[PDB]
DNA sequence: CCCGGACCTGTGACAAATTGCCCTCAGACGG
DNA sequence: CCGTCTGAGGGCAATTTGTCACAGGTCCGGG
């Protein structure tokens, strides 16, 4: 009943490492850009706080640190690499931020597409669970269900999981179980899965889901 | 044969990072 | 001018995320 995010599958499937707060800002950029090619977006502290139920102070802290942490971050489309920002962010007015997204990213944002309402993701905390929920939406049916098999090496490459999750028991305990639990507790989706094996190695995860 | 070895699992510890909270004080504005 | 609503700073303890040692399973093959 809330803003409807839509994005090219190329972003859903891109390789990058962003925090929760950065991904939150990124949804509004994609929304602003889409409602129109200069790459200039803006974020208001007082509106961000209302959208995500934060105080003005903690809103200010999240934006500021998110913004300075974009520096040096890059995005790869499988491959081709780009910087997100081509100028530091800056504040012309108190409570207002202005940002310069790489105009070469515009066609990767708007294209074979993914869509969800912002209320679906705004309570998720772990950013890897946000990645997972975006990739499942890419396969959702009008009625709200789907089934998809994701390869483990591709999950590790695209979501840029940290090195110790290449050991399968650590992958299970700290990524897979936590993110399925968040989705089931924080979104209107109800998710289950099963592991596919080849010899002793586990190679894919097969996800099934329906809507509440 | 049958050991050492190369694989695989899960769990207990600890280290590093993130969470929502709390308090201070100056900016912008309007009555 | 000043009182109030903001937000830009400085911090906190409680949880979560990231890493690795060690117990305990299987199957393989040469000396
Ligand atoms: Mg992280
Ligand atoms: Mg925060
Ligand atoms: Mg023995
Ligand atoms: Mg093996
Ligand atoms: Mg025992
Ligand atoms: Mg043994």
């Amino acid at each position: 009943n809330s803003p409807r995010i839509v994005q090219s599958n190329d972003l859903t499937e891109a390789a990058y490492s962003l925090s929760r707060d950065q991904k939150r800002m990124l949804y509004l950029f994609v929304d602003q850009i889409r409602k129109s090619h200069d790459g200039i977006c803006e974020i208001h502290v007082a509106k961000y706080a209302e959208i995500f139920g934060l105080t003005s102070a903690e809103a200010s802290k999240d934006i500021r640190q998110a913004l300075k942490s974009f520096a040096g971050k890059e995005v790869v489309f499988y491959y081709e690499s780009f910087p997100w920002f081509i100028k530091p962010a800056h504040s012309p007015s108190r409570g207002l931020y202005s940002v310069h997204i790489n105009p070469y990213l515009i066609p990767f944002f708007i294209g074979r597409f993914t869509q969800f309402r912002l209320s679906e993701t705004k309570e998720i905390t772990n950013p890897y669970a946000m990645r997972l929920y975006e990739s499942l939406c890419q396969y959702r049916k009008p009625d709200g269900s789907g089934i998809v098999s994701l390869k483990i090496d591709w999950i590790i490459e695209r979501y840029q999981l940290p090195q110790s999750y290449q050991r399968m028991p650590d992958f299970r305990r700290r990524f897979l179980q936590v993110c399925v639990n968040e989705i089931n507790s924080r979104t209107p989706m109800r998710l289950s899965y099963i592991e596919k094996k080849k010899g002793r190695q586990t190679t894919h995860i097969v996800f099934s889901f329906r809507d509440i």
